[PDB]
């Protein structure tokens, strides 16, 4: 089939908000999205998974975690997750500080992705084109804050999470895995997948 461009794939297949956030992140880190294109797509994918992980999850009036998939959460519901990823450096650390000196949870050494108000912990999300165990170990060896919970998704449906604690219900994680499948399938249709997979390194 014809080889498409990754740029076209990213612009067509991700919400413009996600794409803009990804471009902003690459700029902050001195990366060119028109050159490291596989990285660009990976950044978009990771941001989308961070958002999907938080979507629909609230803390109810009694303090219990609940799922609301309708458009209107009742006014008293509180979002279960704080999203750190997607924020510029100053704001991300600002949020992390606000959570920490507040909830009493200690301050991480690297910016995590999410904070979970039900489980009272930061979360590092990962999305890998490689084996989940290898990637889990890479993440873990990097941070070892060891209050930070790690949850890795792959494009083939495998997951690995700290202490075999997966945080979310099966259906929430199935939504993420379905999206990852869809991304893989669409990139493959455009003859972009093999190279994207091999680029992770
Ligand atoms: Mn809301
Ligand atoms: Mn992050
Ligand atoms: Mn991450």
């Amino acid at each position: 089939g014809p080889l498409g461009s990754m740029e076209d794939f990213v612009r067509q297949c991700f919400n413009p908000m996600i794409v803009e956030l990804a471009e902003k992140a690459m700029k902050e880190y001195g990366e060119d999205p028109k050159i490291e294109t596989n990285k660009f797509a990976a950044i978009c994918t990771h941001l989308e998974v961070c958002f999907m992980y938080s979507d629909f999850h609230f803390i109810d009036e009694r303090g219990e975690s609940i799922i609301v998939e309708s458009g209107d959460p009742n006014a008293l519901l509180k979002h279960r997750f704080e999203i750190i990823e997607g924020r510029d450096r100053i704001m991300a650390w600002t949020v992390v500080n606000s959570i920490c000196n507040t909830t009493g949870v200690e301050k991480p050494k690297f910016l995590p992705d999410l904070y979970d108000y039900k489980e009272n912990r930061f979360i590092e999300i990962g999305v890998t084109r490689r084996e989940v165990h290898i990637y889990y170990l890479e993440k873990a060896n990097k941070i070892k804050s060891e209050k930070t919970h790690i949850h890795i998704f792959s494009f083939t449906g495998e997951e690995m999470a700290t202490k075999a604690d997966y945080t979310l219900d099966e259906e929430s994680r199935a939504r993420i895995k379905t999206r990852l499948f869809t991304i893989r399938q669409e990139m493959a249709s455009r003859s972009l997948w093999d190279s994207f997979r091999q680029s992770e390194r």
